[PDB]
């Protein structure tokens, strides 16, 4: 669910998911068009695509369980959907962490009209 993904992001990057990643670029937050602006935006694009591979799951509300094994994120056994949602979130958190060095404030509150393009998953 969104609440856990948010905590996963905070633990991983030290940034509050809601500011930092809820209105960033073309794909972080709500998005469905254009070419990802940078690496972080690409993390969100791939994250959206990951959820897209799970048509019958509900990522926002379905809660999963995960633990930290010395920093490593380990998804615990749950329903099929819960397991797959957790893996999608884990990947996004790591991706955000790997690209913190290029995160830019100029992409925060990015205007919709500047997201022009076609990028298939
Ligand atoms: C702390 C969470 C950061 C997560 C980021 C995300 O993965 N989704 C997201 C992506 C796909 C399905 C559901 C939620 N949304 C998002 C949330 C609310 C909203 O009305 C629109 C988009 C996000 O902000």
């Amino acid at each position: 669910s969104l609440l856990e993904f948010g905590k996963m992001i905070l633990e991983e990057t030290g940034k509050l998911a809601i500011p930092s990643y809820s209105s960033y670029g073309c794909y972080c937050g709500w998005g469905g068009k254009g070419t990802p602006k940078d690496a972080t935006d690409r993390c969100c694009f791939v994250h959206d695509c990951c959820y897209g591979n799970l048509p019958d799951c509900n990522p926002k509300s379905d809660r999963y369980k995960y633990k930290r094994v010395n920093g490593a994120i380990v998804c615990e056994k749950g329903t099929s959907c819960e397991n797959r949602i957790c893996e999608c979130d884990k990947a996004a958190a790591i991706c955000f962490r790997q690209n913190l060095n290029t995160y830019s404030k100029k992409y925060m509150l990015y205007p919709d009209f500047l997201c022009k393009g076609e990028l298939k998953c």
